[PDB]
């Protein structure tokens, strides 16, 4: 039931897209090795996901936390990066991709930067790198992004440098505590939890 409706660059919400992606993109701690060396990327196309079952189980799971938060669903728009991108699109986020290797337990992880997420478009670490070239850091072939709708409620904070949610906390913020430029990273432990939004098509940027 998923169709993808492809946004053209004049519309706003394109643009608003690209600008979240484009402005959260950082320098990583090693050094390019996961993820590639780049500034920025070269955006080829972003899509609407329309699901109207996965929408519904989204939304439906919304209200419960909402009703357990004080009616706050504590909801952001985040980044995830994932070999899995086409089973996700189509049939929504479970417990199957648990990471089980996470520092904050077995959950789904979510990234408030997309150089992160971009670290996980090929695998763990970045795996082997692309399909076709094995380079982690090629700068020729499309990767892809989501950029999902994402229900937090009651956050359990963790400050640093599937399984359940902490007892009380529907999900758990990693908060940087060494690197002041690096942005927050989020955990939920329920699939319905998240809502795939957009598909993002892109290349990393060779630097100048
Ligand atoms: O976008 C992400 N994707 C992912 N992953 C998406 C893909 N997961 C694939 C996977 C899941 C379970 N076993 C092997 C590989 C690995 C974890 N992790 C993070 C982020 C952003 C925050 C940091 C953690
Ligand atoms: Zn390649």
């Amino acid at each position: 039931g998923t169709i993808l409706i492809d946004l053209s660059p004049d519309d706003k919400e394109f643009q608003s897209v690209e600008e979240e992606m484009q402005s959260t993109v950082r320098e990583h701690r090693d050094g390019g090795h996961a993820g590639g060396i780049f500034n920025r990327y070269n955006i080829l196309k972003i899509q609407k996901v329309c699901n109207k079952k996965l929408w519904e189980r989204y939304t439906h799971r919304r209200k419960e936390v909402s009703e357990e938060n004080h009616n706050h669903a504590n909801e952001r728009m985040l980044f995830h990066g994932s070999p899995f991108v086409n089973a996700i699109i189509h049939k929504g986020f479970d417990e199957r991709h648990a990471y089980i290797g996470g520092m904050f337990g077995a959950g789904i992880y979510f990234a408030e930067n997309s150089s992160k997420s971009n670290q996980y478009v090929y695998g763990i670490g970045g795996g082997t790198g692309c399909p076709v070239h094995k380079d982690r850091s090629c700068y020729i072939c499309h990767r892809q992004l989501l950029f999902c709708r994402v229900t937090l409620g009651k956050s359990f904070l963790q400050f640093s440098a599937m399984a359940h949610s902490p007892p009380g906390h529907h999900s758990v913020t990693g908060r940087p505590s060494v690197n002041g430029l690096a942005l927050a990273e989020y955990v939920i432990y329920r699939g319905e939890q998240a809502y795939p939004e957009y598909l993002i098509t892109y290349q990393i940027m060779r630097p100048e």
